[PDB]
């Protein structure tokens, strides 16, 4: 269980919307935490979900 | 530095789709990591940035 700081309005279809003060509750789930990621490999960015990678 | 375990295909017009060996760099950046949480306070469910809450 956690406070939210800040506002957050949200930018897509799949992210929360909350307010200061909001008590939030983290969901467990396969995917894990989502992480802002950069692929060497074909140069694309964007949020990934991080129990798919693992370090090099 | 990381690499793909598993093909990704992208839900959204954030998440970035990858292949299984793809080698990807996290890109540091405000919001933190992402994690999906439910608010107690207005029922609602769907992806946060963690910097923007604390434990209770």
């Amino acid at each position: 269980t956690f406070v939210a700081l800040y506002d957050y309005e949200s930018r897509t279809e799949t992210d929360l919307s909350f307010k200061k003060g909001e008590r939030l509750q983290i969901v467990n789930n396969s995917e894990g935490d989502w992480w802002l990621a950069h692929s060497l490999t074909t140069g694309r960015t964007g949020y990934i979900p991080s129990n798919y990678v693992a370090p090099s």
